[PDB]
Parts: C-alpha cells; sequence; structure tokens
C-alpha cells in the first residue's frame, strides 16, 4: 500500500471527536507523549506469557526487547496478553482450549486499536491460536518464538524433555530402573527457560512458523536463553512497524506455496503428528483450501534429515549449533523440494533468506544418504476403519511394524486402558494391536495425547519396545513407536473405529496406505446400529460449545463458525 | 474443612508417576525450589493488566504485592493474565465481550492447577467477568479492585473523568465552550493510573465487590497511586492462602442477603445503572434468583448519601478521605438497612468490618437530612412499552421530569441520530421524548453506552441541559439526566420499543414505576406482528455467537450456556 | 545468640519516638504492611547489576527470587544497588575501582538498617568487592554467585569467552587467521547471561566464595541461565534469615582454615592469579594474616584436577554436570588435603554438603593419576627482582620454560609495547624474556590485565605460543603462558622491576622459586638511587585518592585506610 495513509488506529486515537478525546486521553493516564497518537503504527504485542505456562516464562522480558525494536522504528508498542494454552498444565488437555484462544485472541485484535501485531508464543498450542486468530483479522503480523530449553543432563547421559519421561516410564515397568531414578532424573530433565529440547509439538510449530515465512529468519531453533533471541526479538520489533506501512498482510505471505513448503518441512526435520491439525486450521482462516491429502503428497519422497529425538540421538541445541532451519529450508532447494519465490515477513524471498548458509554438523543435519528415512513424511492411512482420515510418524516408527496385522484388543475409553494394561490376566502378545476409542475432539473430550499407549510389562518384561497402536486421540511431539492418530471420523461422532471388537483382525500396511478391518461390510452396519453413544456429555459451559461445534482432526478441529477470515474492520463507536 | 487435607493442586504436583513428573518437572524450570509442591496451596493471581487497558496500568506492580503476601503464608503465588476488555478502547463496545472474559477466565481456573484465585480487577469490565468466571468454578476467590484515579484539575477548577465529557460535548453545542478549549482539558481529566474519579461503572463494581463482601473492607475507595491500595493487595494475598484452607467459597459469601446489602448500598453511593446488570448476570453464576424486581424492591426508599459525581459534587478522593464504604455500610447498619449477618471474606462480618469507622467528612457522606435526594435507589419501570424492564437514575435525574409526558421523536438507529441530531430543522423542544433503537445486546450490537443522548443544540441553547431519553441501550456510571435505560426487550427481538413512532406520546411515572405508551392496543398489536428485522446479520464468527446465545439486560446480557456454577471438578488426566 | 532479641534495625523501626515515625512511616509510602516493623529480620539484598556490566545482566531477575525467599521464612527483603565495575566496561582497569566498590558497599551496610545481607555478585570484580565491603562491617553475610555463560560454540568448535580472544588475537599475527574470521566470532563467544565460561577471574572468585563458606554449596558452577541458579538464589534468601537469627558472622567463617582450603582449592581448579590478590585484600577486612608465603605454602604440591581453559580442555559447563566443586572439595578431604570442620553458612562443615557427591566425568574432573600439573598451585617468587613477591600460573605456562634464562627485551610502558612488538626490526628471539614496567596499582594505573604480552608476530610465525613474559600487572583467569605476574613492587614506587634494562639476563626458577636478575650488586643499587619518576601525576580525584592511600599486590592491592573490620556499630540518631 501507500505510505503515509490513515490507519485504523486513527479511528479511536485520531481527531479532535468527542470520541477520540474520550480514546485518546485515557490512554494518555499512563504517561505518553502526545505525538504517539499522530498516526504512527500502533503495535500490540501479543505474549502468551503465564506462570501457569512455564514453556513461556522469559516471554517477558521478550516483550520489552519487541518494544524497543518497535520505538526505533518509530512505532507505538503495546503490551497485550492473550489466552495461553499449555499441554504441562491444562487438563484434561491443552487442545480443548487452543480455539479459545483463537476465539479470543481475534476479538482482541479486531476490537482494540492496533494495527499490526507481534505474536510472542512458545508452547505447544501457543502459536497456532495466535495464528488463527491473526489470520482471520489479515492485519500485518510476524511470529516471535519463545525458544527450546537446553539439554537434560542427566548423569552425563543426555535426556530429552518429553521423550525421555516415556523411555524411563518404561524402564519402571520392565523391570530396569526405580522410580527414584525416574524421580531423582526430574530436576535435570527441564533445566532452562523454553519448550522441550527434542522436536516436539512446540519445536515443530516453532519451525512451521519459519517454513511458512511468518518469523524471521532463524527464528525456529535459537534457544529462550540465548542473546540471539533477544536480538531476533528487537528486529522483529523493528520490522513489524515496516510491514504494517507496507501491509504485508498474512494473506500475501500463508500461500499455497508456503503451506506445501511447511508440509516438506515437517517430514525433513521428523515434524510432530499434531503439525497437520494446526496447519490444516491456519489454512481454514486464510483462504487455501489445504486438503489432508496434501500431506501425503507433499510429504511422500522427503527424507528427515535432521538427527534429533525421537526420532534420532541429539536435541534442539545441537540444530542450532548445524545452522537450524535455515540449513534444512536450504537443502531442500538444493534438491528441487522448495518453493524459491515464497515471499517472506522480511520481504525477501525464501531462498533469498537461506541460500548462502552452511552446515556445521553433518552428524546433527544429516546428509541424504544418511537421513534417518529415505521419505518419512506422515503418512495418511484411508481405509475404512479410518474412512475420513489416519496418520502415522514413520521416523520414529519400527520398520518391521509398518506392514503388520494382527488381532485386536479393544478399549472403550482411557479408563479401559488404564485398567486392563497393568493387568497380568489379558491375551497380549508382541504382534497383538492395541486400540482404544473416544479421545478424538468429542471423545475425551477436546482429543488429548494418549495415542502413544504404554505396552504392557509382559510384553516389555521380553525387551520389545514398540507395538502396532491405532487410537482416534493424539501423541506428543516426543512420542515414538508405530502408532496411528487422528483415526476420523472418530468414535464419539458415529465412526467405524467406535465398533472395534475384541479379537477382531486388522491390517496395516503403509506403502499403499491402508489401515482395514478385515469385515464385510454387511457387519459394520449392524455393528454401526447397536452402537449408542458413551462419551461423557456436557451440559453447559464451553465443553457444550466445543462438544456440539467441534470439527473433526481430518480438517483442522476447529469450531465450525470460526472457520474463514472476517477481516478487521473497524468496528462502531463505542460512544 | 479439615486443614491439612489434599488440595485440587496435587491431582497435578502429587506424588510420583509419569503425568506428575511431566507436570511439576515442567514447572520447576521457571527456578521453583521442591518443597513448594508439598501440598501449601497454589494461588492463582489472575491479572487483568494490559497496555492496552490504561484503567489497570499498575496491576503489574499490585501482582508483585499480592505474590510478596502469598510467599508470606506459605503459599505458591502464580500470575496469570486474563481477558481484558474495557469501554475506553474496544469497538463496538467492552459489553459485547464481558462475557468472553468470564468464559475465559472459568476455563483457566478449572484447567489450571490452582488452589485459590486473587481477582486482581479495576475497570469497568474487569469486575464482573472475574466474578462471573470464579463464581462459575466456586473456588476460593477475593478481590483487589486497582484503584480510582486522582481529581484531575484544570485551570483550578475540579473535573470529573468522563462526566466532564459529557458536560463539555454539550456546552461546545451549545457555544458556551470552545472545541479548543475541550482539547486542552484532554490531559488534564486523566493524570494518574486508574479508573474514573467518579462514582462511574468501574468506581461502583469496586464498591458492590466489598458490599457482596467478596473484597476486603475498605478496597473500593483507596487511589490507585495511594501507597494503601499496596497494603491492600499484599494483605489480601496472605488471607487467600487461610481461605483456601477454610474453604471460604463465594458460594458461602454471596448470599442473597449479600446482594440485597449491595442493591441497597448502590442506592446510598449513587451507584450506575450497569451495576444492575452486573449484579443480575453475577448472580446466575451463584445460582442465586435475583431479579429487577429485587432491585426496585431494595432500592426504593433508599437515599444517596455520597456526594460525588455524576448524582453530586466531589470525586473519588473525598470518598476516600472521609471513610469510605465503612462508613456508607455502617451508615446503613445504624439505620437498619443492612444485614449485619453477612459473611465476608475476611472471616468477620460486615458488621465487624465497618463497626468503628468515622466520617470524616459529612459534606461528603452527608447525613440523613441533608441526602441528595430521597429515594434514590435504582428504580425499574414496568409497562407495556417494557413489560421485560427498564431502570432509571434518579440522584442524577431532573426532579421535574421524572413524570414527564410529550411527543415522542424517533431515531432508528445510531446512525440515524448522530445524523438529524445537529440539524437546523427538526420537530423537537424542550418537551418532546427522545427515544432510539437498535441499540440492545443483539442490536448494536453489545448493548452500547450511547443512552445518554446529547441533546439539540437547538435547545441547549436555552438553557437547560436534561429531556426524557428512552433507549434500550446503557450509558456509563459518569453520565447523568432523566434517561430510562435497560428498556428490555429491544427493537431486533420484537420488544414493543420497536413500534414507538414520531409524533406518539409516552408517560413516564417514576413513584408509579410506570413507563407507559399510551395508543390503542390494537394499533400496538398490528405493528408488532407486522415489524420485521432489517437482516444482514453474521455468519460465523463470535458476533455470530453474541446474537444467537446472549439474553437481556432484565435477565443480565449472559450466554444463554453459560449460567450455572459448573464447580472445580477436575477433568481427566492429560496423559 | 537468643532469638527473640532486637536487632540493629529497630534502631530505625523500633517503637515509638519521632525519629522512629520519621524512619518507618517514610518507608510505608511504598506499600508495607505494620507487622513487617516489628523485629523481623531485614535483609538488604545488595545488586550488583547494571546495564553496563552484562555479566551481570540477569542479576534482577535473581534478586527478586531471593526476596521471595525472605519473604517465604519470615524476613523483610529490601534490594539495594551498589557500585558495579567490571573488566568488560571500565577504563583504565576496573580494578582501580574495586576499593570504591567495597568503599561504598561497606558505607551502604553500616548506615542503613539492613540486618543481613546477601551479596548478589558475578563479574570479576564483584564478588571480592561485596566481601571486602560486608566484612569489614562484619553483619551475617551470603553469597549468590550469577552464574557462567554458556559454551560458545563457532562453526562447530567449541570456544572460550577471553580464552579464545588471546588465541585470536595471536593466530591473527602469525597467518593462521584472518581479522574477519575473527570479527565473525564475536556474536558466537558470549551468547547468554553471565560471566566467562572458562575458569577465569569471575569464575575463580566464585569457586574461592564457595570454598570459603560464605557460599551454599554447589554455587559457583550453576551457570546463569540454568533454572537451578534461580532455586539456589531463592533458597539463599531462606537461609539468611536464620543466619541473622543465629549471628553467623563472616568472622565466624572465613577463617584462617577456611582460607588454606581456598587457596588449596584454587590449585585443584586451576584459578586464576587474582584470586591472590582478591584473597589477600579480603583477609585484612576480616582481621586474618595472609600472606605470600601462606599461597606458595598451601599451593605447592596441589594439582590441577579440573580439565577445563586456558590451563585445560573444557569449559565451564562441563565442570558443573561433572558435579562441580563439591566433588573438588571431596577430593581433597579423600586426599587429606582439606580442613573437613570449617564452617559454613548452610549452619553444616564443608565435609558435611561434600560428602555424599558423585563425580560424573572422570574426564573433567580427572584423578590424582591424569592429573593436568604435578604441583599446580600458584607459585610465588622471591629474589633480588622482586622481594616483595612475584606470582606465576603453573597449570598454562610451558614446561620447558619454567627453567629458562635469556636476554631481557624491555617495553618502558604499555605505549612503549603497542608500539615496537609489531616492527620488522626488534632484537628478539625464542629465548629472550619479555618485561614490561610501569603497569602496576600506580603505573598504569590500576594494575590492568597486561601481563600476557602478545609475541612478536615473527616469534609466532615459527611455531611457538609461549615466551617469559615479566610484569608488575595483572592478567585476567582465562590467560595462559610462562608468565611471571604481580612482580612487588612496581616500578614508579622503586623497586627492582624500575632498573632492568636491553641486554641483560634474568634466571627464572619454579621449584626453587628464584625470580633472579644476576648482576653486580653495585650495578643495582646505582640504579636505585639514580633513578626518578616521570612526575606527571593527578593533582586531584579519586585518581589522585588512588595514587596516595592503595599499596601492592603482596598486601592486596587495598587502600590504606580501609583494612580492619569497623563494625556494625550505629552511629548516631538522624535528627
Amino acid at each position: 500500500a501507500e505510505w503515509p495513509r490513515k490507519l485504523r488506529s486513527q479511528e479511536w486515537y485520531g481527531g479532535t471527536s468527542r470520541d477520540v478525546i474520550y480514546h485518546r486521553g485515557w490512554l494518555k493516564n499512563q504517561g505518553y507523549p502526545h505525538d504517539l497518537f499522530d498516526g504512527r503504527p500502533v503495535i500490540g504485542i501479543l505474549n502468551t506469557w503465564s506462570d501457569m505456562t512455564p514453556c513461556n516464562g522469559h516471554l517477558r522480558e521478550l516483550a520489552e526487547k519487541v518494544k524497543a525494536g518497535v520505538w526505533e522504528a518509530g512505532g507505538f508498542p503495546l503490551e497485550v496478553p492473550v489466552f495461553s494454552a499449555s499441554e504441562n498444565t491444562f487438563r484434561p488437555t491443552a487442545m480443548m482450549y487452543r480455539n479459545l484462544a483463537a476465539l479470543a485472541v481475534e476479538e482482541a485484535i479486531r476490537g482494540q486499536p492496533m494495527d499490526g501485531c507481534v505474536l510472542l508464543v512458545g508452547c505447544d498450542k501457543t502459536t497456532p491460536s495466535l495464528l488463527m486468530g491473526a489470520a482471520s483479522c489479515d492485519l500485518p503480523s510476524i511470529v516471535v518464538t519463545g525458544g527450546p530449553m537446553l539439554n537434560g543432563y542427566f548423569r552425563g547421559e543426555r535426556v530429552g524433555s518429553g521423550t525421555h519421561l516415556w523411555k524411563f516410564s518404561e524402564m519402571v515397568k520392565a523391570g530396569e530402573m526405580t522410580q527414584a531414578e525416574f524421580l531423582e532424573a526430574e530436576a535435570s530433565m527441564s533445566r532452562s527457560s523454553g519448550t522441550c529440547n527434542t522436536m516436539g509439538t512446540a519445536s515443530t510449530m516453532a519451525s512451521m512458523a519459519e517454513a511458512l515465512g511468518m518469523a524471521l529468519s532463524g527464528n525456529a531453533a535459537i534457544p529462550g536463553v540465548d542473546s540471539r533471541r533477544k536480538v531476533m526479538a528487537q528486529l522483529t520489533g523493528r520490522r513489524i512497524v515496516q510491514m504494517v506501512k507496507d501491509d504485508l498482510k498474512p494473506s500475501e505471505i500463508m500461500t499455497k506455496q508456503a503451506f506445501e513448503n511447511a508440509i516438506r518441512t515437517n517430514a525433513a526435520i521428523g515434524g510432530s503428528t499434531n503439525a497437520v491439525i494446526h496447519l490444516l486450521a491456519i489454512a481454514g482462516r486464510v483462504g487455501i483450501d489445504l486438503s489432508l491429502d496434501d500431506w501425503d503428497r507433499c510429504g511422500r519422497d522427503v527424507p528427515t534429515i535432521v538427527n534429533l529425538m525421537p526420532s534420532g540421538k541429539y536435541l534442539m541445541e545441537e540444530f542450532f549449533y548445524a545452522g537450524g532451519l535455515p540449513v534444512v529450508l536450504k537443502r531442500l532447494g538444493e534438491a528441487g523440494l522448495l518453493h524459491k519465490d515464497a515471499l517472506t515477513v522480511s520481504g525477501e524471498t525464501v531462498w533469498d533468506e537461506v541460500k548462502d548458509v552452511v552446515n556445521w554438523n553433518e552428524d546433527v543435519i544429516l546428509p541424504a544418504e544418511k537421513a534417518l528415512t529415505s521419505s518419512g513424511g506422515i503418512v495418511v492411512l484411508r481405509g475404512n476403519l479410518a474412512p475420513k482420515g489416519a496418520v502415522l510418524k514413520p521416523s520414529a516408527a519400527s520398520p518391521h511394524l509398518l506392514v503388520h496385522k494382527g488381532r485386536a484388543v479393544v478399549f472403550e475409553d482411557i479408563d479401559d486402558y488404564k485398567a486392563k494394561i497393568n493387568d497380568d490376566n489379558l491375551d497380549i502378545d508382541e504382534n497383538c494391536i492395541m486400540v482404544m476409542k473416544n479421545c478424538g475432539p468429542k471423545g475425551y473430550p477436546g482429543m488429548a495425547e494418549v495415542g502413544n499407549m504404554g505396552l504392557p510389562p509382559k510384553v516389555l518384561k521380553k525387551g520389545i519396545l514398540d507395538m502396532v497402536r491405532i487410537s482416534d486421540a493424539r501423541m506428543s511431539g516426543t512420542a515414538y513407536g508405530t502408532v496411528v492418530l487422528h483415526t476420523s471420523p472418530e468414535a464419539a461422532v458415529g465412526g467405524p473405529l467406535a465398533v472395534v471388537k475384541n479379537g477382531d483382525m486388522i491390517e496395516l500396511d503403509v506403502p499403499n496406505r491402508r489401515l482395514h478391518l478385515d469385515i464385510s461390510d454387511e457387519e459394520l452396519a449392524r455393528r454401526l446400529a447397536e452402537w449408542q453413544p458413551n462419551h461423557d456429555l456436557p451440559t453447559s459451559g464451553y465443553a457444550f460449545l466445543h462438544q456440539q461445534h467441534v470439527e473433526g482432526a481430518d480438517t483442522g478441529a476447529d469450531l465450525d463458525f470460526l472457520k474463514g477470515c472476517r477481516g478487521n474492520a473497524v468496528g462502531k463507536d463505542s460512544h
């Protein structure tokens, strides 16, 4: 657009109206000079900091750096704290509140006088929610990631916050670790401010925001306690004042090329399984028809070149010294797998920003021939047990179980699981297939991170660490093993997964992308008619709003009345 | 109950197991000693501070005082920012987002491991929302009002925040003031951190939070920049620890009698018309049968003894030095208009706290004989034109217009107001009735503060600043005049207000509580079945959800699915 | 003593009377409840934080943890910023202002109503100064070291803060590196908040503060950005309350034995040559007869078992994960080189705290056989050239140059160095001795870090990075080489170092402790009585006061009128 011009904040603060004197003089009570209401870009800094949100604990001092950058560039920074959904404190799960934060963030952008937004994000659900709310207003926006934690060291051993949680949870069931060790290692597993140090959900979405071009280059892997995270914060504050002037909207950046670049960036790093839902949700808010097919198309024939847990061996620290994500984006461009013309928040193309970077560690960002998997893209398993969709993370999955077929052990609820697994009075062998239902959106409710079902000790005691597992739930970004997620439609909405009976047989074949229940179509309609809903239904509250209006994980698990871009039209005067 | 006991927080941080090590160890990365997770109460400090809400600017500093007060009593203080909506920024109105805040404040209390809540409020819409949320969970809660601003002096003369905005707006249209003299005062009205220095919407709801017992005694009047507000916050942090141990829930405090004292106290202080809605809406979250009839009942024959603007002369400073609210409540106990037995968050009763207080200024807290107005309680006007209800502020109205009967001059919407009222040609005089429609919870939308309609400049120049104004909207607590408000139900829902037309006559009676449109009920009932809404409604978003599940002023303008205390019952585990 | 009792703070805030109401009521304006002045200990939190001292940048955040730790133990925390001098900013040197800080830190403890002191230190000159001040008052005190930086990685290779600055400076003069490759590393060396990540001047003095017992156990090694530094600070705030009640003064802790463990521990860690001066200077403020002879005595035949730079290989991170200082002190107790009886601020003994600790990395905390150097204690070299003293760092020197004897090449002042050393023509080879004068406490002035003289580029290009360097100055704890330092007394005070001239030969012997200039004592004693200072001295200011009352390295470079504990005896009342 053409600068100078009248910005949307001048409806509040510009003029000599009675309503303007009401809005301007009220903000002046905080000690702002008169010329800050002259039309210069007002920048809202959306901070998800909270003491109940420890992966955002350092985000408050980062807001100070953003403000300085906005001051230097001639803007007007204002800090706006928003709903902070974190999976390490919320219950039943932080996922049921992701759209609530997206709803709250949206109304906090449209109703308050801000011309541009800085998204201070960090934890799992912080990044997508603020991207859902900001994309629905289409104001110039930019992302500042909090950063990962430092490497957890326990007795001279590298420990990943998240992956080593499950790994030690089995070594006490299989009989190789005292719960004291599982407790003495608690204080050393998480020892800095930031999110997980594995390629978990927060580390994945931090990379997704950069591959989408919504964050400055290199924002993904800078540790939260690193100095260059504070430099990134102040330079982001400088630029958002320009993005408001040049009118650089999320619609102009998050294009179909950007969403595709993110899907391929997800395979190269071993991205979390949750990156599918969140990218599908953000797409619906912008206007891009991203189908779940686009994940299995762009994800295939793309190797995982990043050697980080859970799929690998190192943590987010070594990923940053090797060069970070810009090295991964160059390696995609070197293989003809990158939209080199995708515009970024910097005004440059994604290629122009990463074409001249160096890989400082080939043991971390591996060469292509030494990748963890020749095609580690998240696969989609269309079939009859999951007609709408089902996903699997191949990089962490066992190679021989990807083609497997066994006897179904069934759990109706998570309490069914959490009662029979520990009981040594069940027919369960290493070649079985655990199946849980009623854990999707409406099921759990909210869809929880319980897809990584723990194996029984009688299987773990032998020395077996992976079994095929199917659920309509999710799992942590730090999880591993052969696990099928997003089994849509879920059980608690009338899906074939709800009528899975014990003893039955399931076929798993990743190559042809088929998860099939070898049962005649005639026996479905009789199974699918004696099914009566079982999940806990809420009578009122926000759970009622979620329940009646949440969509399916094959479409982003959004809220049906929230999908799309509503715009940032300045509302009518408050007086 | 029995202390010691296991609180709801220990469901997160209690003992061993994998889920707890994921919860406790993830929070330890913010530098917390091990013993803080033993079982001592975890106190969530809900802070509505925001750079965008300047009536709350000093609350970060207040939060650190509450933190110190929780460390001293052996607690665990944690700050959790919540959604902040204030009338001085949000558009179209901050009332449309009141339920959104109550929605988020509810779900942040239930999902997160807080044993007790501290409600850091200040602005107009922050006191009810955090009560509509904390009561819907009924967890131990306490209020720390931010504080009002200092008195604004303009050229040596006293000036009220907001009150002198509607007073200088009309003085400009009457030729008695220049817009340039209005601009010069813009920076001298609001000169400290806090809310309006009158008995406005934010000063009223701070008083109710004390007459309801939901805050400490002597809490609604201390200026936000006074040092004794920081003492109030630090001691309010000590009490909530013992409150959690003793399980001092809002249901044990906000009784029908606790509300009864507030409705009467709203008369004695000259409170706003928005305390009606907010007390009606808050009542549902506690499960109490409040009503517009309970307001007229308990409010009738109670005089306003506080001489603050807009009803009187002085500002909130003089009120504080005069003694504050403890004098006004003691004035109602020595007069037999107060339930002295009601319990407060302090562990003592209302009378036990307001017993030995002195009135250090009879010019401010006036005695019975010199009282401002005979019957100062907010009145409720039943009638054919408002069968669901309508309210009026008696202490600020003109006594010669309470029983007026004149021509009706109609404005279809707010745009039909702000286009004709400043025309030289308009069939309106000093005796006409100003009626405006489509300004309710579904019409504006959000029920805005546009009730105090500015008179025609041709009527102001004669020398009169009061005409009967009838609207279905709200108006600020700083507003004045013979304006009947909350005309439930609004126009776009088929209320009989929608059928009024130019030339008609309206009866207004206050001691009889009769708001009457005298036409043939035939002519009425025809216009009802013949009227149609204008269509053009939102098809998605929160503005869509509001248009569907919201209600009317007679109830509390709440969302229908949100009433009722849903309890602090933890859901199920996250993993 | 007997708790409860009246502490020195009650002389200010005790009881009634006019002086007290002036003291107590004047502090209440910051929002403090009444009961905090009853008698509970007032804890002054001396914070050396400054935007100018980046090795202390995170101390404000640390101060708030100490505050929380004092509120919990029923104390009264108050933050008092003090003078901060760090080598990375001050000119001509931060040592010239060390006594100035100790002067101000002393007078802020005596004059102000603090019962106990918390010493928030971090940078090089902040640990001794706040000990030289807190001991001169001998009020209950405790140390909270800020913490070292994270390991800096440059192109995948490890890099030491400061150590790789003297290593890349010489590699540039030897043609083995470019100044542009030196500039690129500037931002990858220091990337977190803290001091040098080597065993530098600030990491050494943090270790001494723990071997002296003046800090909690496991306090010198935690990285400043590690979460467990915030736990260390919060618990250090609880202890000082009980420390004040029990009257646990530094005189009861910093015994001759407590110093004796530190002097030996300085060997085991590979400590700096500046721990000598700072322990010598600190000793006077406690009233203990330390000496350069006590250093050679207790340091002789103690090996450096810590493999950190500049003496070894790794950085301070590996030291922390290896176990830290508790392993190094336990290694001296199981070897019979430690007074296990010494008391610490924890209420337990050194052995009681370092008893059950594990060495999680024998490659870092090396065993006796693989130890770095045989006798690693700092040596003291008596002789005709240095009758008052001279020190050497054995673990960093070249073993083939400890017994060198070659030609002396003299530089009159530092300007006479930085003008000839980079000339193609200079009569110096690999066997000459580099001697530089006028760089002591009165010569430079301030005794700067210029001992590690950069070799001539014509000698570096042969492939040798070590030549015998003799100077009366200091050098950083990150420095390396066969450099004899602290050549007391300096030149401008008539030390025999002032008479050395080109062509002369110097004997250096370390196992015999002989630094010898072999000329006719006639030729010596003549040059003494014939030499004159250059005049041109300051005529006013603090640089004048320094030139008069300062001393030499053999004593502690203190101001003469400053030695001795003057007690916490309150003066007389202010009114």
